[PDB]
């Protein structure tokens, strides 16, 4: 018969496909379709490895502007497109990657570099094990004559990229059960009621869904939980209107923002907003009363958001708290593409974010963040926790690989730990005026540990205190590489700050750096500057910078 799709769906593996799927590369896709590549294909074969049989992965494609030309004006400019498949599993798999047909052998680089998971090469394909992991693995697959170089970086990276999202099989927390009369489950198309539904728990099974570039998933307040099933590919954007103890988002299915303009503003019907008033559409909204609300993002893709990916609204932002895992966010080109607020006593972990803007927001209290990859693009610091002054305390961000830079310039606010000027008086982040900080609030207890940069990269840090800083620890860090030193991108620094009001100097204390590597070397006091490139420590706060071995 014609050839047809066959996919996985057994104790071992689960994989899957949409028959709506459309390859272009240039224009919006149909609505019922969805944006398939049309470069590479995706198999995957529970071990042991043997004739039996291989099961197909679609592998989905975003690209910058979603097809609108007219909106391109709002990424960075280049010709990347990220595409990328999920497949759940319970035990170990090969993946097979297959090309155009004219395509000749080419070595493929893993990222991170550091899971060292075997790779095959035959004809024309690329065989790679992925062993199980109870947190699966996110990672890209870079062909070396698919590498490119984007100006002014000279960073070396895939023009299309491949994603491949190995997650665990989902539980009773993660996956609805089918069939509850609690639950609505709407047809494919169109997506219309949800705002309104007496239902606690939305599910979208597998197809195809999507709401207009003027209209937005709104649950009810009733809704506490929304289920993207694997094979579901939903277009919209997420807002509960429920203040219960606790609302959820899981399933390993895809919600993707193509259809809303860069800056949609809900309040403006979805037009990109008339003059930056922050309203941007955000992939995940809520909002919370008085009571305390945990918010659970398990699983889920997000792809194309329009704007910040993640706000809650409130006074009472302390009171949210975030649990998320196994969550990613591809297909972010367009500037201002934030990753996730994560609020007082937020647990994120095994994440993947592809980010125009700032990656991780370190804006709150006992905050644990580890096992992370990231593709920072061309803006705003890896790690940002500079846009106003506040009382920050018992952070832990660890095992966090950005496996690619493209910084172009200083006024892009570069650097892994960034901590950029007050918005109030400074917008875009950069200014000579270190006068409007806060010597009442302090951060403290900070620990980044197991930072990895991979490729060029910019400068280990740029630190603007507008609050005191104390306790802050930097535990092994390697840097493969600078970028270009004439973009002003690789130098940290630190500047003198003071009070706005009473003009008293903001304090610095126990700043220390500990296995910081650069390339092949192991920076030290008597190699800061040298190789580390860390110049612009203030000489008010040198003797609070501490390079402990
Ligand atoms: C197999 O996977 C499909 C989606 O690809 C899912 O809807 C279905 O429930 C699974 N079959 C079962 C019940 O094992
Ligand atoms: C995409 O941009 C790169 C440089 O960033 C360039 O080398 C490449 O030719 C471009 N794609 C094409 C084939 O137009
Ligand atoms: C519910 O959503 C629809 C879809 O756009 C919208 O037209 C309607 O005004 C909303 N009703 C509510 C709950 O305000
Ligand atoms: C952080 O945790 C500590 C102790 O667990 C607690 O005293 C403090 O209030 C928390 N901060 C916030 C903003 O939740
Ligand atoms: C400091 O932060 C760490 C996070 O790694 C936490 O485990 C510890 O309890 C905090 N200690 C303080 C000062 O409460
Ligand atoms: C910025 O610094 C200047 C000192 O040069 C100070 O007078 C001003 O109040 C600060 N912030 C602003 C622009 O309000
Ligand atoms: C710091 O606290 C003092 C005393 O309450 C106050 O006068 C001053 O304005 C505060 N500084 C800032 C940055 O608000
Ligand atoms: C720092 O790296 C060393 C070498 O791999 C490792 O043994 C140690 O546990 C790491 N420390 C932290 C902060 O995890
Ligand atoms: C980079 O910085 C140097 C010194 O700070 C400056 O002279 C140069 O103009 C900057 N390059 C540009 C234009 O980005």
């Amino acid at each position: 018969r014609e050839f047809m799709a066959v996919t996985a769906n057994n104790s071992q593996l689960l994989t899957w496909w949409h028959n709506t799927g459309e390859i272009n590369t240039q224009t919006p896709v149909a609505d019922g379709n969805v944006r398939q590549s049309g470069l590479y294909s995706v198999k995957v074969q529970t071990t042991p490895a043997s004739s039996s049989l291989y099961y197909d992965s679609f592998v989905y494609l975003a690209i910058p502007g979603n097809g609108m030309s007219d909106q391109l004006q709002y990424t960075q400019g280049y010709n990347q497109t990220q595409a990328w498949t999920s497949f759940l599993y319970s035990h170990d798999a090969t993946v097979k990657i297959s090309r155009n047909g004219s395509s000749a052998n080419s070595n493929v680089v893993i990222r991170p570099t550091s899971l060292n998971f075997p790779v095959r090469y035959d004809n024309q394909s690329v065989y790679i094990t992925v062993p199980y992991s109870p947190t699966g693995y996110r990672f890209s697959v870079e062909f070396d004559d698919d590498l490119i170089s984007l100006a002014p970086s000279g960073a070396r990276q895939p023009e299309n990229a491949l994603l491949i999202f190995a997650s665990p099989f989902e539980n009773s927390s993660t996956k609805p059960q089918p069939g509850s009369p609690n639950s609505i489950a709407p047809a494919p198309g169109r997506v219309l009621g949800l705002n309104t539904t007496s239902a606690s728990t939305v599910v979208f099974n597998p197809g195809v869904y999507y709401f207009t570039g003027h209209d937005h998933m709104v649950l009810s307040s009733s809704v506490t939980w929304v289920y993207f099933a694997p094979g579901a590919y939903v277009k919209g954007a997420v807002e509960f209107l429920s203040t219960a103890s606790e609302v959820k988002a899981s399933g390993h299915g895809v919600l993707s923002g193509e259809q809303y303009v860069w800056y949609a503003d809900p309040d403006e019907g979805y037009q990109k907003a008339s003059g930056a008033n922050n309203n941007g559409l955000r992939m995940w909204r809520g909002t919370l009363g008085n009571s305390s609300q945990t918010f659970v993002l398990n699983g889920v893709t997000v792809s194309a958001p329009p704007f910040n990916s993640m706000d809650w609204s409130g006074n009472s932002l302390d009171l949210i708290t975030c649990r998320v895992d196994d969550y990613k966010q591809v297909g972010a080109f367009y500037g201002q593409t934030d990753g996730l607020e994560m609020y007082p006593g937020t647990i994120l972990q095994d994440v993947f974010y592809h980010t125009d803007d700032d990656g991780l927001k370190m804006y709150y209290s006992n905050v644990t963040a580890r096992n992370i990859v990231m593709w920072k693009e061309s803006v705003a610091p890896v790690v940002e926790f500079g846009w106003t002054p506040r009382n920050t305390e018992n952070v832990l961000f660890d095992n966090v690989d950005v496996i690619h830079q493209a910084y172009a310039n200083a006024g892009n606010n570069p650097g892994i730990f960034g901590a950029v000027n007050n918005y109030l008086y400074a917008p875009d982040g950069l200014s000579s005026n270190h006068s409007t900080g806060n010597s009442n609030m302090t951060v403290r207890n900070i620990t980044w540990s197991n930072f990895r940069a991979e490729g060029s990269s910019s400068a280990l840090f740029r630190i603007n205190p507008i609050q005191n800083l104390d306790n802050i620890s930097i535990k092994n860090v390697s840097i493969e590489s600078f970028e270009p030193l004439s973009i002003n991108t690789t130098e940290s620094w630190m500047p003198v700050w003071y009070d706005l009001n009473n003009g008293k100097q903001i304090t610095v204390t126990d700043f220390s750096i500990e296995g910081f590597t650069v390339g092949n070397t192991t920076i030290t006091a008597s190699n800061a500057a040298s190789v580390g490139r860390i110049d612009g420590v203030d000489p008010a706060y040198a003797g609070s910078v501490h390079y402990i071995d």
